């Protein structure tokens, strides 16, 4: 009751206020509406996750820009950021070989203990981290892939030119996830901010598995768009 | 500390990979005592696992190892067949219906004059009796004046649209994002209030390129996920 109108005014204070506007202090809001101070957290955290507010860990919480959009599709992260007026940067967090547990093997259609190239990228937009993306490929199926990536910006450019392998279909899973400590750290958010967790099974033009990708997108700043028929 | 979070989460994880669904998790206070870790940490690890779909919270009962999340293909077509595949049977329950006054965005979506009346429908979707989602459809009252009376005579909003009007969903744009369960939502779904949801916004067009519906929906993030086929 006291909660709804609170949310309603706050929701209406976005819409119109431009990003950067500081949100009134949580303890001020509790009195300005004679509501409990936890009822204020709730309303605010909803509006952070719903993307109208944004928490800056040193500074505070402010009216936010709309969430960044990306199409549910095998497509360019760079082209989509740019189309929205955002400079896209990436950062190679790690790249190394590992050995699959039995299921990563099931995914990659390789033997337990099989060697796997792993790649972790931090995706940025205007220099603000948005996602962490971890890609797994069968090292044996792609003998010297890492060494070849030196001379390439796009992993999928590398696979097409060098291995004559093109992504042709993917099964993709979208679900919720809380930001783990390691995740929150790389992304500069709270533990555990709600996340969009994407899992991608990709197969090429002759139908064999190419990669398995595990990705978490900031739930406060990100959304995905799908376009459907009939 | 940090190690304690890892060890507690490693442990419960292994429990989920080696015990059958339904296997009961000790209550939070037991875990804190057995792991000599703050209740904060225990709640966090528990919460990560529930949202990931590994553990399931049941309000009056407790936490258990879970069956996997319910999956639904992103597609205009049948919610029902896919549900029946995974071993669930879908049922719905009309929660509310009536007319409301459109805001400017709603008017923009539905292509009407702000203040124009909007038929609003609200259903609760369950799987094996268990609440999964709240689905809220918005249609232009001016465009479909006869629609609301029609509904009682049809199993589906869309056959109604196809029957009374010659109106068919041709295309749609769907947005997926994160949301926290509001108190009304948590109430109707039988979940906690802070629960991460998958919020689905749908904007549908008929064959002639005209807006038909705007649908806002929430799926409980602990029991639910979406699958898309990309090509």
């Amino acid at each position: 009751p006291k909660y709804y109108r609170l949310k309603k005014h706050l929701l209406d204070m976005t819409r119109t206020q431009t990003p950067g506007t500081p949100v009134p202090p949580e303890r001020t809001l509790a009195a300005e509406f004679d509501t409990s101070r936890t009822t204020v957290r709730q309303a605010l955290q909803e509006l952070v996750v719903e993307g109208r507010l944004e928490r800056i860990q040193g500074k505070g919480t402010f009216v936010a820009k709309p969430k960044v959009s990306q199409a549910l599709q095998l497509t360019s992260y760079t082209e989509d950021m740019r189309a929205q007026g955002l400079e896209p940067t990436s950062q190679l967090l790690d790249i190394g070989y590992i050995t699959a547990d039995d299921r990563l093997a099931g995914l990659l259609d390789i033997t337990a203990g099989g060697r796997v190239l792993r790649i972790e990228r931090l995706r940025m937009a205007n220099g603000e981290p948005m996602a962490i993306e971890t890609t797994h490929l069968s090292a044996k199926r792609f003998p010297a892939l890492r060494r070849s990536l030196v001379k390439y910006t796009s992993l999928y450019t590398a696979l097409a030119e060098v291995y004559d392998v093109h992504l042709a279909e993917a099964e993709e899973t979208i679900e919720t996830s809380l930001a783990t400590p390691r995740e929150a750290g790389l992304l500069g958010t709270d533990v555990g901010l709600p996340m969009l967790m994407l899992s991608r099974h990709s197969q090429d033009r002759t139908g064999q598995p190419v990669e398995w990708v595990r990705s978490v997108y900031r739930g406060d700043r990100y959304k995905f768009v799908a376009r459907l028929k009939r």
